């Protein structure tokens, strides 16, 4: 069975991938990944889907906890980023906006894998309250294979859901 | 300064209170609480406000992690609830909806302290995708003082923000 997000030991160079809130990640990808790198957030038996942005926030903050909150305010200055967060084919623009804020607040780097379910629009992102610096560096990869080619992740994790 | 949400040791009988995403909990309340019970989620220096539902999800899942995910699907059956979650004067309906789902998924009990910034309307809650059992038993307290009188929390935590 799937380990919890807190039952893996996150390390520098890890990439954490999330699929759309209702669809998740295709089985063709998941079936070729080791059991230990397919994580599932704990839920009670009769649960229903959690919001994707909440799922990513929970996962990011658990990883950051394991990494001692390096780079946080009132901690010694650290150079560089934490982990890399990957949204596979993100669908709902509000989730992506929330996740952009999350990643900017935590020093995690965000990647999107096309196709997106919305048009990427600086003005729309700004209207939602994001500053340009929060989203200016976000990479959009053409495909999952192109992402793997560009990034060559040391380890790749995938969030699964029931 | 404020301990992180993961730098407190949560215990049975704890109540975790969250104020609105735009203004938080009034200083008149916070000033009567011990420093150790005023938690702040870690952020980088130039961070901006995180979505309240993300803040509550992060805090709830960290508390549940400390409590060994008791009552989760892959675990022996447990009869009680976990902690109590309290929204002080919640403003944005979608946050409250997300938090209702979160609490139902984790076995945490939700309380709202009036006044709410939106209508408590079964039809509106249903339209947002919630099932009746998720919201039917949520306690709505007339005031903060009435909440304290009704619930007599063994310990009360409050989320703070910069």
């Amino acid at each position: 069975g799937c380990p919890a997000h807190s039952q893996v030991k996150f390390k520098l160079g890890d990439y954490l991938m999330f699929g759309p809130e209702t669809r998740g990640i295709p089985m063709s990808i998941l079936n070729e990944m080791p059991m230990e790198q397919k994580i599932r957030i704990p839920m009670t038996a009769n649960s229903r889907s959690m919001n994707l942005s909440n799922s990513v926030a929970v996962t990011v903050y658990e990883a950051w906890r394991q990494l001692g909150y390096k780079g946080a305010v009132n901690l010694p200055e650290v150079k560089g980023s934490m982990l890399d967060i990957v949204l596979y084919e993100p669908e709902i623009p509000q989730n992506t906006g929330n996740i952009i804020r999350l990643c900017a607040n935590t020093g995690f780097r965000l990647h999107l894998i096309e196709p997106l379910g919305f048009t990427w629009d600086d003005k729309r992102l700004r209207r939602s309250g994001l500053d340009y610096h929060e989203f200016a560096e976000i990479k959009r990869h053409k495909t999952f294979e192109a992402f793997l080619e560009s990034e060559k992740p040391k380890r790749l994790f995938a969030l699964t859901t029931k």
